[PDB]
């Protein structure tokens, strides 16, 4: 048996989460650094206002994938970890679960570090004293805390914390563009004088910044609130709401500071908007600086936590669930996080992003095809806490659908620029015969699935 209780179904009657807190999750969740640089490098290859519709179309790409991939964590109330055990094995789903937890680890440390680098300049502007290790591991430590209060935590700093990063935010294009006598729209076309980048790569660049994200939302839609006696129609509505809500969350927030990114770019040479603004203006009081620091830990804080720590958290404490719990997962994936030293990583993100989506093409797309096409939505809970059960397969492992991954892979690298797309479309349609192969062996129901409202 696999179940423990921080890995169990998440009952109806625990989901906190509606339509707007899950938005005003999303709004705070997109407001972060490293969105700064994505859109700033960008105005190398084009103008303002196409990266604000690069940013725009990317982010609407996402959406669609999360209108699939949240519907079985909302409707069941499942991990993303123990979700992957169904057509991978129960045990093979472990491989891409460790590529997956690695890439989420990876950024942790990331905006960690952008995190402490935001204290240690708040704390050296006062007192000169400038040591950076330290003010890493104390925030990294202060995330953990903050996480042991799981979504609950989350979604109160999220919401108080949403309002304020937006008007800091709208606040920062005032300074910028007066204190450059500049209109808005005379920004809008400034960049791009180094065109050979296509724009669909360019989509593909913020497709493949939340790709981890929404491959597994799971952990924290697994915690929406659901109408368990809808109907196909009902639920899908919800679904559609759900995915609506986060598409009103995550494009306007990263319009208006993706264009912030791009406007530093162009106004000045960085995409730090500390530097562009200082410079603009010609210096800035020690308190309007400290203010900017306060605002990137505002930013890193309602980021950073929420999408790069709950989905490792999970993975221990549900694959090694006597050896785990919630809590002590979190400190777990917060120590091996920072021991990645990720703040050494060479390169530039939109690579990397290029990367990221290429990589999880396939993973998504196995997965929404599984459970969508394959299962139509009919899954059993039991058996997927079981050791020995209908998603073993080959005693652990499904081998056949760690065999769709590269191959949908390999097709991937025949479309450079929209491998992502033709990965996950060729993942997607291969695992259906695929599958329907592996049903001739195994079976795909079980007669335990009736427990299912046991669990909820
Ligand atoms: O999946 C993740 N986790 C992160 O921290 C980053 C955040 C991000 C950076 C740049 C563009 C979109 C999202 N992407
Ligand atoms: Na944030």
């Amino acid at each position: 048996s696999l179940l423990n209780p921080s890995n169990a179904p998440t009952r109806y009657a625990e989901r906190s989460v509606g339509p707007f807190s899950l938005a005003a999750i999303w709004f705070a969740m997109a407001i972060q650094v490293a969105i700064f640089i994505a859109a700033g490098q960008m105005t190398s290859s084009f103008q303002v206002w196409q990266v604000i519709v690069a940013i725009a179309a990317g982010c609407t790409i996402a959406v669609i994938l999360l209108f699939f991939t949240q519907s079985a964590a909302i409707r069941w109330g499942i991990n993303f970890t123990v979700a992957a055990r169904m057509p991978f094995g129960i045990r093979g789903s472990l491989i891409p679960i460790t590529l997956k937890a690695l890439l989420s680890l990876f950024w942790f440390g990331f905006q960690t570090w952008l995190g402490a680098l935001a204290l240690d300049e708040i704390t050296r502007l006062l007192t000169g004293f400038t040591n950076l290790p330290l003010w890493i591991v104390i925030f990294g430590a202060i995330q953990v805390v903050t996480t042991f209060y799981g979504i609950t935590f989350i979604r109160w700093m999220n919401v108080f914390a949403s309002p304020v990063l937006l008007a800091m935010g709208v606040y920062m294009v005032y300074l910028m563009l007066d204190g450059a006598d500049v209109s808005l729209g005379e920004v809008m076309s400034m960049g791009g004088e180094n065109p050979g980048m296509p724009f669909s790569t360019a989509i593909m660049i913020f497709v493949g910044g939340w790709i981890a994200v929404v491959v597994s939302i799971h952990d924290i839609v697994k915690e929406c609130k659901v109408d368990p006696n809808a109907s196909r129609e009902g639920q899908t509505k919800a679904d559609a709401r759900y995915a609506t809500a986060q598409w009103l969350g995550m494009v306007p927030a990263s319009i208006i500071f993706g264009f912030i990114g791009a406007a530093s770019m162009v106004l000045v040479g960085e995409w730090n908007p500390v530097i562009a603004i200082t410079e603009v203006v010609g210096g800035v009081s020690i308190p309007m600086a400290i203010l900017f620091q306060v605002f990137v830990l505002l930013a890193t804080w309602s980021t950073n936590p929420a999408a790069n720590l709950l989905s490792p958290a999970y993975t221990l404490c549900s694959t090694f669930p006597r050896v785990f719990t919630f809590k002590t997962g979190v400190i777990v994936s917060a120590v091996v996080g920072l021991l990645m030293m990720p703040w050494q990583f060479a390169g530039v993100l939109n690579t990397f992003l290029n990367l990221l989506a290429s990589a999880l093409g396939p993973l998504a797309g196995i997965m929404i095809s599984d459970y969508f096409l394959v299962r139509r939505r009919r899954i059993s809970l039991h058996d997927l806490y079981r050791t020995k059960g209908i998603y073993t397969y080959w005693r652990g492992v499904n081998w056949v659908a760690l065999a769709v991954y590269a191959v949908a892979l390999a097709v991937s690298f025949l479309t450079p620029d929209l491998m992502f797309v033709t990965g996950l479309i060729a993942a997607l349609l291969l695992h259906i015969p695929a599958m329907r192969w592996v049903a001739k062996t195994f079976p795909l129901f079980s007669e335990a699935e009736s427990r299912n409202e046991d669990y909820l």
